[PDB]
């Protein structure tokens, strides 16, 4: 976590900018790149909003012929890892 | 938290794509834009993956003759933020 003792660096391509056009100062955060496999990527192109990850998890295990329980927990283990990155909508 | 009743969405600007050439899927995020008003400006500036928070707090407050109990909160608050952003090196 973050404490006093803490010794933080702006990570590579964060950069200051001063945005003159409205008056405020901003940190820029450069583009990045998530790699997905296999189901992951299966996973990522049917999120939808609308559908939950035992939906999702359910459809998937059944169009592959795979156990449930056991993609389930990689349906979960995935989107928190892409939740982490912020790149997700709950 | 992410569980089974979660049904996420890629956010905006969040795109799949086939690296063809690394043989490899990813998710491309979007560059992004944080706000820094008055001493969150100072601190981002003042980051330099050696000075701790508390060190930073104590040069700022008696720069600016304020109480440094107070600087180092906000300070704190500000790292935080941009720690849970992924914007730091700790």
């Amino acid at each position: 976590t973050i404490s006093r003792d803490s010794c933080p660096a702006l990570r590579a391509g964060v950069r200051l900018q001063h945005d003159r056009a409205r008056d405020q100062w901003v940190l820029l955060a450069p583009e990045r790149v998530v790699e997905l496999d296999d189901i992951a990527l299966v996973v990522a192109q049917r999120y939808d909003g609308t559908q939950s990850l035992a939906q999702i998890a359910q459809t998937l295990a059944a169009e592959f012929d795979a156990d449930a329980s056991e993609i389930e927990t990689d349906v979960i283990e995935l989107t928190t890892t892409l939740h982490q990155k912020r790149l997700l909508r709950l």
